[PDB]
């Protein structure tokens, strides 16, 4: 019980790890399920849940289609904020940084990993774009699920992904009374300042 | 099962009370928390979990420390993006929209509500800013917790709320085989514009 300073690691992905651990047996739905904020071109941000995939000292990985809203946006700003809502384990993960297109390699990687179905429904989806009718999607998919027939299922172009870097990582975890505990990590030179933030 | 848009009632509020109604008999942990995303001046977004307190067609009301980072912020850019992480349910509500201060009248009400404690705590932390130990956090609630007495415990002048406006709402709920169902309401007029989006 505490978050006390002198328990902290000196490499945010340390604790960020434990807690990640925790949340997955702690049975969190989606303990991997993040916020990830962008911002149009006038000032307007926009918020969406993603999946974390992967994370190291680089930053953090998430793909979407590369036609979505949160691409555009991050095309014009790649500014981005990343949010794990772990409150019913009274904790809270908040990472700011940049976020970077990944390779083709690394994306097709990842895609012929998912569940084939994910894959031909990479396919049918236009993302964030306006569709008519529900049924545009479902046509799409069984003219794909067979038209691909499953020969390999092929990467959609459209198909990418974001690497966040790790310029700032908060963390927050539920206090008593009403005063909780923050630390924020910030990416300085070539090492992690910390310091304690108010509640 | 299914989101179909014959089903959708012309108010978004509508929408939204049913699925809050059914996510605090879902027993989720706390329905109303949701994710505030707000923008510094660089373009920078940033993010952290505030609960919704009220909801009318004038907006949706939080309240927070008006020396805080999100309330800076605000201030510059009063464009903000709220986000209901209902994934266990396989929802998400996102609200876009302006935020505006509320009255003092309405501030006061809502503060001579909340736990004596809670009323206690929000005199003691200067929310967002660096503080060098948790100590000074706890030295002051006890210095108030007694110096108060309790006698009313009084409003403390920098904590305040704010009303995000509707400009838009937008409802996802989880999909077979990948294809969700979206749903974007967009206050045009004096009237609501709704459109489907692919997932
Ligand atoms: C638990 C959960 C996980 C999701 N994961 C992703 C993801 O990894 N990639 C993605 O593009 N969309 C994902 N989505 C759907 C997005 O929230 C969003 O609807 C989509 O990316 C389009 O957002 P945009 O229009 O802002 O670009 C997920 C939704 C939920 C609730
Ligand atoms: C479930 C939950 C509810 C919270 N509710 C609020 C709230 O209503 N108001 C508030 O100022 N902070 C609230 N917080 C703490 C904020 O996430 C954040 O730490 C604080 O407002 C300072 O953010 P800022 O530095 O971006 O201004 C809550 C945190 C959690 C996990
Ligand atoms: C639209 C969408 N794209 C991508 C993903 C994540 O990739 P995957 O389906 O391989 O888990 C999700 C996960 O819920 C999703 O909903
Ligand atoms: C720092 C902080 N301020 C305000 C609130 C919400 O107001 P209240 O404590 O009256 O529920 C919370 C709720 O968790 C909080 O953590």
């Amino acid at each position: 019980g505490g978050l006390r300073r002198r328990d902290l690691p000196a490499d945010p992905l340390t604790l960020f790890e434990r807690w990640l651990s925790q949340a997955c047996e702690a049975k969190l739905a989606d303990p991997t399920a993040m916020v990830v904020a962008t911002v149009d071109e006038h000032g307007q941000p926009y918020q969406r849940i993603v999946l974390l995939k992967h994370y190291d000292e680089k930053g953090m990985v998430f793909y979407t289609n590369l036609g979505s809203r949160k691409a555009h946006q991050i095309e014009n700003n790649p500014r981005v904020s990343l949010l794990f809502p772990w409150h019913t384990l009274e904790r809270q993960v908040m990472v700011i940084g940049k976020a970077e297109r990944l390779s083709t390699l690394e994306v097709m990687k990842y895609f012929h990993s998912r569940p084939r179905d994910s894959q031909i429904g990479a396919w049918v989806s236009k993302q964030s774009s306006r569709i008519s009718a529900r049924g545009i999607l479902e046509s799409k998919f069984l003219e794909l699920k067979q038209k691909f027939q499953q020969g390999e299922v092929p990467l959609p172009s459209f198909w990418g992904g974001f690497r966040v870097s790790l310029e700032q990582i908060e963390f927050w975890q539920g206090g008593e009374h009403r005063l909780h505990d923050r630390f924020l990590y910030q990416r300085e030179n070539d090492a992690w300042k910390i310091d304690r933030l108010a509640p």
